[PDB]
C-alpha cells in the first residue's frame, strides 16, 4: 503493498511540506513521533472522514540506513546542477508531506509530530501551500495538465514494482521550493509567456511543434528512454506565498526511478550536453532540494515497530 | 478492458447527444476530430475532476468497416417497424454522447469536436438534454426505476464480455428522439396515465398484476428469454425541450445484445406476434433512430492511432 | 457474497432501529413485508443515489430455523448478566437497522415495512436515532474512535468468512438500548469522567496505561484472545433522546463471533471472573437486548423467494 496515503489521490486544497534534520533527536524518538503523527492522523480520520486527511513520511539516504539496513535500488542523494543556472542541494533526513481539505487539519498533523521536540530537531522548512485558483501556478499558468490522472497510471508511474521486495509500493520523492520573480514575469507579453512555457495561458493547450521553441519548459521536461518511449513522474506541486516576501511553487514529484528526474533537471538547468536550458529558469529560482525514499505503509509500520 | 467513460456511471445533470453523417469529412479528418474531443475532454478533467466529464463515441454499421476491418458480432442497422405505429430509421455514421455535471463543459466538448468542420459534416441532430426534476420524464413519471443500478449490474448488462476479444468492453447503442404530445397527455386523469405506464405517477410504485394492463409501457418493455429470465438494457435517456416547440425524451440505451432492443421495439410498436402494442405510443412519437457500436476506450485508441 | 448494505459504510446522520416479535404475523407475511421494505429502498435509491440509503434485516435464533434449514455456527440468544449490575435479555424475532443521510427516508422505509401489519406484530421498539454533534455520545465523549475504519478492516471484523458457506458475508447483531443518568454524570469533574471512559473528553485521546484505571470503560471492552490478539467488533451505535424522557445511546454491533460480545459483556457487568466491572455502568442502564443473524443479501434473497 500500500502506498502511503497522500501519493495516489488527486491533490487536496491545503498542504504542509516539511524538511528537517534530526539534530539531537534519536532514531527511537523519531519512530515515536512518526507514531504520534499517525495516531493523530488516525484519530482525525475517524472524526473527519470526508476531510481527505493524507500524509507521506520519507527519509534521506543516511537516516534511511539507520532505520532499515538495505537501500532501495537506485536510491541516492540529489546532485547539484552547475549549468546555465545553478540548482542547490539541501540534504534533509526526514520529509513530511501533509495534505487535507482543511488548513486546520494540516496544522494538527504537523503539531502532532512536533509536540515536545521543537528544539530537538532542525527544521529546514515547513512550507504552507494552497491550491491557487483553478489549479494554477502564480505565473497564471495551469500546473498539472500532463500529470498522470487515472489512479492506475498514477500508481504505475510513482510506485516501485512488486519485484522490489519490501520496497514495493514505496516511492522516491524529489522536493524543491521555487521562488518566482513575478515582476520580471509580468512585463512579458502573454504570447511570450506561452513561448516560455509551451502551453497557452488561459486553457493550457499545448503549442504546436512549429510554434513551441526548444527551450520551452515542457520541451525540456518531456523526456524519452532508449526506445523513444516517454518517461513520466507523478507531481504533487502546490503554490505558496506571502505578500511580504517569497512567492512561488513548492515542487514535489513521486517517482519509481530518480534517474528520470536527474534527466529532466539536467535538461532544465543546462547540463544535458545539448547546449540548451529551460527559458523558465530566467524567472524562477530553486532555493533547496533533496531526494528521499517514502516506504510503503507496511514497511513503515515494520520500521516503527522495530 | 475499459468501457468508454459515460456508460457505467450514474447519469449526470447535463448532456448533449449528437448524430451525424460524414458527408465531405474524410475518415482521417474524423479520427483527428475525435482526438480533439478527447484532448479537450482530458484537459478539462484535469481542471475539473469532480465535474463528471464523460463521453462515448460510437459508429454506424456502414462506416465501422472503414474504421476497423472486423465487425462485432450481431452488429446490424436498426430495422423499420411495420407496426401499429411506425418507427423511422435514420442511419448515422457517428453518434456522440456527452455528459457532465455542467452545461458549459458539455458545450466545450461539442465545440472541440466541431471546430473547423461544421460545414463538412451533415449533423442530423445535436440535442441539449437535462435532468428534469427528480429524474422524471416530462409526462411527470419517474424514468429509470428498473434500470440496472449497481456498477457490476450496469457493466454486466451493457458491455460485451471478455470472450468478444478486441470487442470486449464495447457496447451497442440504440438512440431515438421522442416528441411528446403533452396537450393530449394532460387531458387524461392521473389514474389513466398510471394505467398507461404501469407504475404510479408520484412514487413510481409498480402496479399490481391485477391492475397493470397488458398494453402498459412497462408490460411491453419487460422481456424474457426462452428460459423465462428477464433481459435488460442500460438506459441513459434524458428529457429535452423548448417552450416554443418540440418537447420530449431523448431515448438512448446501451446493450451487449441488440436483439434485446429488437424484441422490446417489436412488442412496443406491435410486431411481436401477440397483436399488442404499447399504449404510450398514442402520446409520444419517435422522430429518428439508429444502432451504433461504441468500442472500448482501448479499441477506440487503436482506431485513432491507425 | 454481499453484506447487507448498512454494515460496511461509515455511519449516516439518521437511523431507525426496530425490534419486533411476530405475534400474529405469518412467516409468509413477514417475507412479503421485507420485500416491500426492499422495494421502497430500491426505488428511493434510484431517486436519491447520494442519500446513503441502507438497511439490514436480521432474525432471532428462535425464528431463524423457521426461515432457513440450518443455523450459522455459534448462533444463540444473548445470555443475561447477574453481576455488579443486572442485564435482562429481551428476545425478538426480527431486527431492522435503517439508515440514511435523511430522516424522511428512514421513516419511509419503516412506513413501507409496517403498512397494513401494525396490529399484527408486537413491536418492542422503533428507536429514532441521530448523529450527535461531532459523533459524540450524550455524555460528551466521542463514540467510535477505535472502531475499524478502512472498508476491508470493517469487513474482516463484521462478516462471516468464505468458509462459512451460505452464511459467508452474513453478520451477527447485538442490539441494546441504554438510558443515561446525565444529572449524575454531570456532577463529575471532567478528569473523573475521563478516568471512567479511559479517553480524553474533547479529543478522544487514549489515557496512558499508568493513568487509566482497571475499571475504565475501554479497559473492560478491550478484549484479547488466547494467543494475545485483540478481538474487535464493528459498532454502529447512535444517540437518541427526547427532552421530556429517556435519553441515551442505542448500542449496536456487528460481529463474526458472538463469543466476543459475550466476553465484553461479562467484563463490563462483572461476571468475567476477575471481580471487576465497568464504572460507566454507574451512569447508564440497559433497557433491552438480544442477538440476531443478518444473512448476506444473497441468502436473504433465497429466504424471501422460498
Ligand atoms: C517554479 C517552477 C516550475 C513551474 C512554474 C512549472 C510549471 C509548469 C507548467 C505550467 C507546466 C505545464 C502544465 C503541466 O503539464 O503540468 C509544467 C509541466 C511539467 N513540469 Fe514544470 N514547472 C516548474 C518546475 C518544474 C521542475 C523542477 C520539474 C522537474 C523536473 C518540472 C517538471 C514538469 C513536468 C514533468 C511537466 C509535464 C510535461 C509534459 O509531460 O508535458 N517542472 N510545469
Ligand atoms: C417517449 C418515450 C418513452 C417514455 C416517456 C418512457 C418512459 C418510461 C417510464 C416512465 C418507465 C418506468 C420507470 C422505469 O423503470 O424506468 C419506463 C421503463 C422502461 N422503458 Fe421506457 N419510455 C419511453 C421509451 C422507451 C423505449 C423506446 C424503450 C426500449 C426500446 C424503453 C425501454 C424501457 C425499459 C426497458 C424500461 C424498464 C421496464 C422494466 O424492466 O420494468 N422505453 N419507461
Ligand atoms: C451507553 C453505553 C455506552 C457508552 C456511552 C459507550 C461509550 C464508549 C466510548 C466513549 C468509547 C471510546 C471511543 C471509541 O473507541 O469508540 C467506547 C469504546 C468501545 N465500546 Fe462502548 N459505550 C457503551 C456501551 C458499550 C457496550 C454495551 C459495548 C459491548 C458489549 C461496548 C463496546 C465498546 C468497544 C469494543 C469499544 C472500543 C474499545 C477499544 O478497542 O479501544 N460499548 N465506548
Amino acid at each position: 503493498g500500500t502506498a502511503q496515503s497522500v501519493i495516489l489521490p488527486l491533490p487536496s486544497d491545503h498542504a504542509r511540506f516539511i524538511s528537517l534534520r534530526l539534530k539531537d533527536l534519536s532514531v527511537a524518538e523519531l519512530k515515536k513521533h512518526i507514531a504520534l503523527l499517525h495516531s493523530t492522523r488516525d484519530r482525525l480520520i475517524t472524526q473527519h472522514p470526508a476531510a481527505q486527511i493524507k500524509a507521506a513520511v520519507a527519509f534521506g539516504p543516511e537516516i534511511w540506513l539507520q532505520l532499515y539496513k538495505e537501500m532501495p535500488s537506485g536510491f541516492k542523494q540529489l546532485a547539484p546542477q552547475q549549468g546555465t543556472f545553478q540548482m542547490p542541494v539541501v540534504p534533509a533526513d526526514v520529509f513530511i508531506h501533509i495534505a487535507s481539505a482543511r488548513a486546520d487539519i494540516c496544522f494538527a498533523l504537523s503539531q502532532a509530530f512536533f509536540e515536545g521536540i521543537k528544539d530537538k530537531v532542525e527544521v529546514l522548512d515547513e512550507r504552507v501551500c494552497f491550491r491557487y485558483f483553478d489549479g494554477r501556478d502564480i505565473t497564471g499558468f495551469i500546473d498539472g495538465t500532463e500529470n498522470p490522472q487515472f489512479n492506475d497510471d498514477r500508481a504505475e508511474v510513482a510506485l516501485l514494482p512488486e519485484d522490489s521486495g519490501v520496497f514495493a509500493d514505496g516511492s522516491f520523492i524529489f522536493a524543491q521550493r521555487y521562488a518566482h520573480d513575478l515582476e520580471k514575469w509580468k512585463r512579458l507579453k502573454v504570447d511570450t509567456q506561452e513561448q516560455i512555457m509551451g502551453r497557452t495561458k488561459l486553457e493550457s493547450i499545448e503549442l504546436d511543434n512549429e510554434v513551441k521553441p526548444e527551450n520551452a519548459h515542457i520541451a525540456r521536461t518531456v523526456v524519452e528512454d532508449e526506445n523513444g518511449e516517454e518517461m513520466e513522474i507523478l507531481r504533487h506541486s502546490l503554490p505558496y506565498g506571502d505578500g511580504k516576501g517569497d512567492q512561488g511553487l513548492f515542487f514535489i514529484a513521486y517517482t519509481k526511478d530518480l534517474n528520470i528526474i536527474d534527466l529532466m533537471l539536467n535538461r532544465m538547468f543546462g547540463t544535458s550536453g545539448d547546449g540548451i536550458h529551460d527559458r523558465l529558469l530566467h524567472f524562477v529560482t530553486p532555493l533547496d532540494g533533496a531526494y528521499y525514499f517514502a516506504p510503503s505503509a507496511e514497511l513503515l509500520e515494520v520500521i516503527l515497530e522495530s
